[PDB]
């Protein structure tokens, strides 16, 4: 160890062992980090301005406030590495792998390093016209890490705006800036003025007299690394429950016992419903024993207000309702219906766009998932449920209610390979959530890591002079970020006669994408990882 | 044990074992088969017409020969159960799970048994206008069955013609008639005349001075069953090499070191070839140093007169070639192009075809395999490889040879799903055949089994009496067959970033073929049995 | 048919090699030309037969004269191929080609991975029980004479 | 064979590439020139005539009879193994390379320098994104032959 | 296409046994291999290798790399002057990747003679690393009436079946400063010997000599004898020769 040693060696790759119905998993992944000395060597406390496309008018009447980016945040000079995300931890085709042969997958355990440090300052030279850079490595700078494995800071460290290492291993990864919310009031009321046509903000401001701030230092212990020094965060381990693989086509109407029909006689007819049958019903029911009022013991899906928006405290929110494809419903395709809770993920070149200076988009709208579909709209309820057939009064169409209920039941949208969050902060409440609307793990203790990591300032000769002066040196460092993180799967086996259909690339995808190009671009393929269809009872 | 206990049970199911690079693939089946009383209780000799489609005139000068079916047989009263086939033992869903998770696959062993032997006699009754049939079972009737392990009789046991057990598990399976050839000269000449455009028969007989004829009676013992005895084979162990599971679409153009290039600059550029380059050659090469005449230590693929008719004794053959694609040279479609030794499997509606009474068609033409691909048309030879390019004379477009050779690589076709046959017998010769032109596996050993049952025969009250008389009573058998073969694979990994294309069903497939209809009649999809990309070396 | 394997194979027959040290012949695969017979004036000898010359010592009854035999393996059929009779076609389809894509006369080896084959086996009287092994990289697969 | 060599390879000119061309002189007996071969229909006692007799064929005799050679090791510019192609039948030995990797082939090493990134990252601009840098370093090996 | 080969179909074809064309990927990888005879010995050693053995067969092979020492050029000046300074950046990293499950295409090889120097005191220089993606060239020389054309059947890349392996997630690469060095371990071969020496016999050369009486003097030639016994090809009495 020293100068002139490497402290550990770069390894991505993941290779599955497979015993029995139990598949591991060790998904090894390493990157190359590129730090920048931090901006400022301060804490910052400040808010925002509204965000872009908030109206200044009330000419569309409030609508527009659904745009609303205001808030307030406390900054560090601290830059976060987080590998939650599935991507960086797998490339697409050992992705399909686990996708294909794993019919639920856990997550085992988490271990991760940085090693290699590198610092060094840039030296301008010349009069400016000229203006010869020099690189110089500063032996004796440091690099000072971060690790609070007692989650004593705030947390914020997912991939929503996907701050998380690049998927593809050979590129180097940037960091982003750590920051957090400190609390604010942004109410917003659409309701105001006469006619309640007007939009006005109620009280929008930081409130400080009740604010929480929490330095980085006096939180958690901070490791100093020179150049020959590593570090090692040492085992996390999960505690989660397992997520499924495969996606559930039945409804309500696909589940329970069929009713009774005898068979068609060739290749032409159709089947045929017997009149007079002996079974349950819901409500007054003799003469029209029919499937829709067969009496089940559970319900699958819930209907909700759909898109709505919530306009707490601190701004308006969105409440997502639960996830189901609207392909029954799809009808022309020009149309794009987004009520599934669907969810769009923007992403850049090092999260697998193609173009650089450009960001390529996706939009899952979660097709495969069937019969757990309620549109709101398309619902309806009666008065009563008898032989008769009620009138117009006594049948309402469009409520919009919210069905979840005891009956119910439901699924979560699962892992969506490149760009969605593996795991999640359990929010302490009385009532924990019962399931997570986008990342398929809760952690029922503390969530792993939320790594951070500064560059020691490098001061020059005098300080704290100003004066239209800088303060300290300018710096960068480069290191490399290696972890594996293990997975416990279960074994995917034939559960029908007919084939299945497999994992793969995305339907209306080619396969010249997601293949570098002349120049090395190329983007990643979406793929579901609930990937193929199994009876949801 | 008697009469009224059932012997065995029904399993037909396949489960799969994974531990580490291992898979165990133990693939159960049963059939229920019925079994009709002998045609003749006695061993006939015989041959037979020339064939449908065999020229009466010379019209087409001898083309039309190649259609020629003119044997010599002996016909023994034994009907044969052979299950050599792929989907007796798999459906589709678990051919895919083994070609998915499989590099590669070998025959472990066999174990076959049959049981719940049930014999009745029809009994007519009435005077003709109401023909009452009755159905009495005779409890004391036997049924027979010989296996000969010692493989003393004739083979005769694979797939052409299709003589195997049903893929389908639910459907009844009727058996074939056992025969085998005796020696007969068939020879003929196409080269007759003048001008030598007449097509002659040579010399057409059976040859009886040299002819050998073997019973089963003699040859093998046989057990005597009755309704509640049962018959098991016993272990059959398999000796013989693994077949790969993945395609390869390197040619000797792919394989090697890469012509030196310098890379394109933008997206629309070209990669560039360096004019001057150090490498081998093979004749004088100097200033035109090319991919095309780099030297190589192996070549991959080999010419054949393509579609070789052998006109030997016993009648015209066709000796195959190699098998490849014919995908890189199939330009427009209309035309199909044979030449890449492709096959085409008829099938009848218990071996997958879905209307009763119709046969329908597959015909693989192996468009995965290229690489291998070489049309014996397209090629030539120079006489000298020069820095010079030769004359007109010199060069020879056209020739047809067998380059064949000490140095090629080549590749058997593979296993072909539903139709192809699993294993074969090795032809005892000097100089046994290096590779199969069909079934995928050569038993070193002799091969299994070779199953033959027959239904002893129900004399009526008077033996012998002919005179336009009935010599014994109508009677018929319905009985079980299970076994099981087990195989040994290899587990198969990613060996590639992106994405693999998984098997599935053939590309102008849709899936409502290969799915019960009203009527409940559905084909098997055609499964490749080579069905991923691998790099040849 | 599809068959997995093919017995024999075609061979320029009766190949003169014409190599440095002089004018040889290379076999091809024995077989007997009785399918192919027909009149027994004229006698074939393409199936790579063979002649044994011998003297009084070795078999011969008359001292000062030497009696023949030519073997020309009559027994041996179903490994014939005479390389005239084949033929090849450009597509094995429903339909029967034209005059063109029918080749008759090419006189190809078709020698190959699916073919299998037989020696002579040991012949009594003059023939030689073994033989040397050519040192060379792949060596011979059967030989043309000795057992 | 040729082998074109550069400077480092062998050749005294530098800017310049010298060839050598091997003919394989040495190895005579295996000499078949395929024009000049021949087949006849009979060999008789008899000479054929002008029919029966075919000069110039060029057919593949390659048989289940024949005994051939490898090229052999090549000092300079010839490679020592080869990687064995994974089909069903292996070839039976090998146009250029001496050796035959039964199991895999040795090594095939692969060396990058590690990139040095200026102060900015992904900034392009008719920039350049990283530091210029080139190593030196020492290659060692043994391998071991038995005779 | 490639050098020399033909835009038109004046040499009908015959050009296009000139045919560069392929398609590739390329790592930003260089390739070290010792696959060459020349590598291991010089003139004199390889004389006494061949001189004093009859076969030869490869043991193992053992390879290291060491002594790394990695620079960083720094201009200096307005370009008139342009002065360089080459300055040592000791925390530099070289990484080593070495497969020894052959997972990644072979490529390596002498043909286009990428390999290290054959005289020991030159410096080497690698070539990178690259291999062949799947691509049809298919080049028709049958084309046209007469036949006298050739023709681009197809020619592209193909996409849809495609496999790309990268260096990385692929094998380990271990990574090393300037003190730090690499050892392969060692590897074994497993293949059969050649042979040293070179056959001139023919199957003329080769058997049993035709009977020949000896010459008397040392002018004459020797005298085949007409009648004798032997074996033969197809009927052969009266015209007993070795040929045949």
């Amino acid at each position: 160890s020293g100068v002139g040693h490497s402290t550990g060696n770069y390894n991505n790759r993941t290779e599955f062992y497979y015993h029995g119905d139990e598949v591991t998993i060790v998904c090894h992944s390493s990157r190359h980090i590129h730090l920048n000395m931090s901006e400022s060597e301060e804490y910052k406390i400040y808010d925002t301005d509204r965000g872009p496309r908030f109206p200044t008018d009330q000419t569309l009447q409030g609508r527009d406030t659904i745009n609303d980016s205001y808030h307030a945040q406390v900054e560090t000079p601290w830059f976060l590495i987080n590998p939650n995300s599935w991507g960086t931890w797998m490339n697409p085709a050992d992705f399909q792998q686990l996708t294909t042969t794993c019919r639920e997958v856990t997550l085992e355990h988490l271990d991760q390093t940085l090693d290699n440090i590198v610092i060094k300052t840039v030296s301008k030279q010349g009069s400016g016209a000229e203006e010869t850079t020099q690189y110089n490595n500063d032996l004796t700078a440091l690099l000072q890490v971060a690790l609070d494995k007692s989650n004593q800071l705030p947390w914020v460290a997912d991939n929503m705006y996907l701050d998380s290492l690049g998927y593809i291993p050979w590129r180097p990864c940037k960091l982003k800036q750590y920051s957090y919310h400190v609390n604010f009031w942004n109410t917003i009321d659409i309701i105001s003025g006469p006619q309640q046509n007007q939009w006005q903000q109620v009280k929008k401001e930081i409130r400080w007299d009740d604010l929480q701030f929490t330095p980085i230092e006096t939180t958690t212990e901070i490791d100093l690394l020179r150049t020959g020094d590593s570090w090692t965060s040492g085992p996390y381990k999960f505690n989660t429950k397992p997520t499924q693989l495969s996606y559930h086509w039945q409804s309500t109407r696909h589940t329970g016992s069929v009713h009774p029909t005898d068979p068609p006689n060739a290749i032409g007819q159709q089947g045929q419903n017997i009149r007079d049958i002996n079974g349950w019903q819901w409500g007054d029911r003799s003469d029209p024993m029919s499937a829709a009022t067969r009496v089940s013991n559970f319900h699958i899906g819930y209907s909700w207000p759909e898109w709505r928006i919530h306009y707490g405290s601190g701004g308006p929110a969105i409440n997502p309702g639960a996830p189901f494809s609207q392909a029954p419903w799809s009808t022309d395709p020009q149309v794009r219906l987004t009520q599934g809770a669907s969810e769009k993920a923007i992403f850049d070149y090092n999260h697998g766009d193609d173009d650089p200076a450009h960001r390529d988009q996706w939009w899952q709208n979660n097709l495969p998932i069937t019969g757990q579909t309620n549109w709101a709209p398309k619902n309806a309820h009666q008065a009563n449920l008898s032989s008769n057939v009620p009138s117009r009064q006594e049948f309402w169409t469009q409520d919009y209610h919210n069905t979840f209920g005891p009956f119910t039941a439901v699924d979560d949208v699962g892992i969506q390979y490149p760009w969605g969050a593996i795991w999640t902060k359990t929010p302490d409440t009385t009532h924990k959530p019962m399931m997570s609307a986008h990342a398929p793990f809760i952690c029922k203790d503390g969530p792993p890591g939320q790594l951070l990591v500064k560059l020691a300032p490098n001061y020059t000769e005098n300080l704290q002079t100003d004066g239209l002066g800088n303060n300290r040196i300018v710096t960068y460092a480069t290191f490399w970020w290696t972890g594996k993180l293990i997975l416990k799967g279960k074994l995917r086996l034939p559960r029908q006669f007919n084939l299945y259909n497999l994992p793969g690339r995305p339907r209306g995808t080619e396969a010249k994408k997601f293949l570098p190009n002349e120049i090395g671009h190329f983007e990643l393929p979406f793929m579901p990882g609930r990937c193929m269809p199994n009876y949801t009872m």
